């Protein structure tokens, strides 16, 4: 058997971050990665036509200080997602160009409804502990409702409901009826709230890595060399003995003092445990699916939308549109002009049955309508990735919690099981579901093990992160009117 | 590599029924069973104190003809669960003895609400195809709501809502808020409806197997001999070559023309697939958890409840009661007096913290109050099984579908993946979640492979089952009043129109 201090299961960002921290501490780490590549839910494809493209996780932003610090240490640079020109909200078959993070509404009733919806999500969020959403004072009430129910309750307008729906679909690549209100509200609040999560400028979509996010995992793999074992899917973990035994599908045996599980919680199901997992984890890892998304990048000779003062961001309401949300994916040099769009939630399932060429045509025709340009009909290249297909991801971006699960099982997610500690973005308390959360969880799990080894004190397991100098956070602000305008039922009570 | 025609993954009733059918058709079958035993979610414990006790699936009933036929063929007999004396509905700290399948109410408004709740469950069920619940006209609308939301819409009394909630908890060992309304309405409909599923006499809980339901799998294992491989958890299935390769955790390799997956759908995750599963299945097997239950059996010197004219059936409403439902589990001979109780859904999680001795005390104190009997405080023995703990079950009784899942993923539950066919009770179209469904699905998967091999025509894949002559099904009947009494909103609509 191959003997080491710690086996890290999964060479995604979380696993790689944990392995790098343990390696840097002088421990012998081995990273066992199921795939023939590192990066997991990050994947950067290189070819002459795109140079490079992120087909998985890509965007980083302010307050994601851990992924920015790790990336900078590995010699990576960020550039800003193009948000110079106008965003588009495409509503009832018409493009409404706008500026700012939130699509505007003109109907005064609809305005109150929209304002109240975003405000209420953050108000509810403020009662949900980041590290313990199940401790929210109304945790049971909110966990026992879907986002669909909450939105049906809150939204007096079809307009607000459709945008809130799009927002849920885009945040968590799931339907409003699929997810716990408590979990969703937690999810938003632990990314710093509605503005932070939805924003390009000053939000989660501000930046991308020059040369692609896959370089974070690739360059930690560069550092660790042969400590990374590719095509080593872990099938079995045995903690009955002095040392933990980790077995891979190619029959290899790894012996460690401790294990970090840096895989999506539900992919814990692909590992056979001895002894059995405790009851609550045994059931938890069956209750926590990942969302559904196809990431699609259409390439053009030029970023022709910029000529019409569109930045390439499109928010596209309604069932018919295959893509509800797009960003400009042009390279910082202004070449390899491209529009990135997500086919979200049920549409990922619906449109997966088409050919690549058919999806390209649907995307091109949608983009020609929304951008109002025939140039959208003349793609020079197309790249796409359906994350629903991935045995070793389960989906993207992340794990959602259906109604009732977070309150009953949420405490389990990072509870050590003897000498197995849990990393993975799902176990983060901030930007859980992001590359940031991956780094937070990997490093926290690694330091749980350093604490178990008597190498660090309890108070050093959870470590704050200095703010990035390259990507500083600007405060999230609201207006007096946004804070105090009445809800639609608020305005009715008054009449 | 160990070569055969069909590898069956899982030695529950479904995989055993599949293996038996294929074996009986002249094929070379292997059953790869993860545990040191067969039976899966069925498990008959034997010791001197209890003689035998089903800690898992136990009850069979009218319309469950496939399990009755399979059991009978294996030499098993059934007996009737005790329903001679009064059932108890325990609501708000008081016991109300009654007779008949549904706890009665006297309050006329409450009467219309209860009547309408049960009627509406079945009315909605009649819209849902057993084999394609996603084809219900309102499939999307019903699949996008929880049972909590549907009860909130339907129940105009707290009384009906509390009984309805208990009904859901008891039926699918899940909270009303955890489960799809479409799926739950399908689930009840595919068991023959509210009366059939809830009833002891003339329903799902009418009978038990003499000696325990574990005998079904054990006796099929005896028939198959060494073809059943215990402690062979499957870890890897490879379909990239001419023959399917199935690898187990101990590194044994099996080579087959075809595979039957007879494991709960989500436990499909414990297998690494080459090539990868198609997208829809890849995601479906992460979206379908099993419910949560502790089955608890408290033993007494005598079935002392019978002397107070109580059959041992207690429907116990509300949060404090660890157990919401009990049946007399006394042996047919009248000895090893016992009360079987379920600790359901969240209470299974909540009370698993306690010691066995502490759960026993809580159950006795409950039974003492519900039965008005100090004798309930004098148990002689106790057995329990928390199914939440089982790596190779995931829970009990069965897989539930959270909102949105059944319409998006439902269609691939039993869709073959190249040379893998899917059995297990979850893939049944009648009494899915039950031993009956396990038999239906195992046999159907087996016949799919027989069809793929050109051994039978397509029209023999799905086979009807002759009605058991031993457990005849009384039809489910409604009275004129039951069909036409207005809902509470129907009564209110009538009152509106009279005053006009
Ligand atoms: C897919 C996706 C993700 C994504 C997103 C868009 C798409 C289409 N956009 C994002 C974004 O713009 N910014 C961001 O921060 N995140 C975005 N996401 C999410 C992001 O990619 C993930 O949160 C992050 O990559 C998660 O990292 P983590 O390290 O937690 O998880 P992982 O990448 O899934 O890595 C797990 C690795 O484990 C291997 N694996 C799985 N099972 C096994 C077994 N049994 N044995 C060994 N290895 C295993 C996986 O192969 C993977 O490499
Ligand atoms: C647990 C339970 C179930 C139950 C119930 C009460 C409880 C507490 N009450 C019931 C009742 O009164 N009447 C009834 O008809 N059903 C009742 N249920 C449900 C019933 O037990 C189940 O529907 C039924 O037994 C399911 O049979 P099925 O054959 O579909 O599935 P299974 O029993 O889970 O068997 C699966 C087998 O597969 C093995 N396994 C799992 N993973 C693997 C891998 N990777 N490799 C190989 N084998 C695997 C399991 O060990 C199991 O044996
Ligand atoms: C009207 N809608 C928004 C449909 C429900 C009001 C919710 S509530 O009446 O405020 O609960
Ligand atoms: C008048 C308000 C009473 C609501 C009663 N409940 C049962 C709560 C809802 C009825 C739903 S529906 O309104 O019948 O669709
Ligand atoms: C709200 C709004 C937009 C996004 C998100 C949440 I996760 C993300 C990743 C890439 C593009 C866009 C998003
Ligand atoms: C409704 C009512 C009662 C039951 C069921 C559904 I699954 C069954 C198995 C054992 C006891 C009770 C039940």
């Amino acid at each position: 058997s191959n003997k080491c201090d710690v086996v890290v299961v999964g060479g995604g960002i979380s696993g790689m971050a944990a392995a790098k921290l343990l390696h840097d501490s002088g421990l012998n780490v081995v990273v066992l990665e199921a795939r023939d590549r590192v990066g997991g839910r990050t994947y950067t494809l290189r070819n002459q036509k795109v140079k490079y493209v992120d087909l998985g996780g890509s965007y980083v932003g302010p307050t994601q200080n851990r992924i920015l610090r790790l990336a900078k240490e590995l010699g990576l640079e960020t550039y800003k997602v193009n948000e110079v020109e106008r965003l588009i909200h495409h509503v009832k078959g018409k493009s409404y160009p706008f500026r700012g993070p939130f699509p505007p509404v003109w109907n005064p009733i609809t305005y109150l409804d929209h304002n109240n919806f975003w405000r209420t999500m953050d108000d509810m969020g403020r009662e949900i502990p980041s590290d313990a959403p199940w401790k929210a004072p109304l945790a049971e009430e909110w966990d026992n409702m879907t986002m669909k129910e909450l939105l049906d309750k809150l939204c007096w307008t079809e307009s607000a409901k459709q945008l809130a729906t799009l927002f849920v679909n885009l945040c968590v690549t799931a339907e409003t009826h699929e997810v716990s209100a408590l979990w969703f509200l937690w999810y938003v609040k632990q990314c710093g709230g509605t503005t932070r999560i939805i924003s390009t400028t000053n939000g989660g979509q501000e930046r991308k890595f020059v040369g692609g996010s896959g370089q974070v995992s690739e360059r930690i793999m560069d550092l660790l060399g042969d400590r990374v074992k590719l095509e080593r899917p872990v099938i079995y973990i045995d903690q009955t003995r002095e040392n933990v035994l980790v077995e891979t599908l190619n029959h290899e045996m790894y012996e460690a003092k401790y294990v970090i599980s840096a895989i999506p919680p539900t992919l814990g199901m692909k590992i056979h445990f001895n002894p059995p997992l405790p009851m609550m984890r045994n059931q938890m890892i069956t209750r926590v699916p990942l969302g559904s998304v196809i990431k699609c990048i259409v390439y053009y000779k030029e970023p022709f939308w910029r000529k019409k003062d569109y930045c390439g961001t499109m928010i596209i309401d309604g069932e018919e549109a295959p893509v509800a949300y797009t960003l400009d994916d042009t390279k910082p040099e202004g070449n390899y002009a491209a529009i990135m769009g997500f086919i979200l939630a049920h549409k990922a399932r619906k449109l997966a049955r088409l050919t690549k060429e058919e999806r390209l045509k649907k995307l091109c025709e949608l983009y020609a309508k929304v951008l109002g340009s025939l140039e959208a009909l003349e793609p020079v290249h197309y790249e796409e990735k359906n994350w629903c297909e991935e045995q070793y991801s389960g989906g993207c971006y992340t794990t959602y919690f259906p109604p009732g699960i977070l309150t009953q099982y949420g405490r389990v997610l990072r509870q050590p099981v003897d000498r197995i500690y849990f990393a993975g973005t799902e176990t983060a308390t901030h930007w859980s579901g992001y590359m940031e959360g991956a780094v937070e969880a990997g490093e926290r799990a690694a330091r749980e093990i350093l604490h178990a080894m008597g190498k660090i004190p309890e108070d050093e397991i959870w470590q704050s992160e200095p703010e990035s100098v390259d990507v500083p956070a600007q405060p999230i602000t609201t207006t007096f009117l946004e804070r105090h305008l009445p809800s639609v039922p608020g305005l009715l009570r008054l009449i």
